[PDB]
């Protein structure tokens, strides 16, 4: 497949674009200006964050900053990815990520894309924003 076909329709259009132009000073803006959005959704910035994370290889810039309007205080980061990483092992990260909560999964991404450790191939990235 591809990013495109099964995203969110608000982050369509900045998916689109940067599949078809992986320069990396281009995709910053496109990180930076969905990051900053005027009142988007958080799910809808998350799936721009993943995808600008997959092809620019970059960590992308004050992803954790999207989080600070949030109680994520009822979150353990560390057993959210280890969860995440059991999943995969399995087999079954698709089924785990649909079973999350909303904000919970949301967070999850910020915390992968921001670990320099793990790498998403693209059904990875693929089973995250759909």
């Amino acid at each position: 497949r591809s990013f495109s076909e099964v995203c969110c329709a608000e982050a369509r259009a900045a998916i689109i674009q940067m599949e078809n132009n992986p320069d990396e000073t281009v995709c910053n803006r496109i990180w930076k200006i969905h990051r900053d959005l005027q009142s988007s959704d958080l799910t809808t910035t998350v799936q721009v964050m993943m995808v600008y994370r997959f092809i620019s290889k970059r960590v992308p810039e004050g992803c954790f900053a999207i989080l600070s309007g949030v109680n994520t205080g009822m979150y353990n980061p560390r057993e959210l990815k280890r969860s995440y990483v059991q999943s995969l092992s399995s087999g079954t990260s698709c089924e785990f990520l649909r079973s999350l909560d909303k904000l919970a999964k949301n967070l999850l991404a910020v915390h992968v894309c921001s670990d320099v450790k793990m790498s998403l191939n693209k059904r990875q990235v693929i089973d995250f924003i759909s």
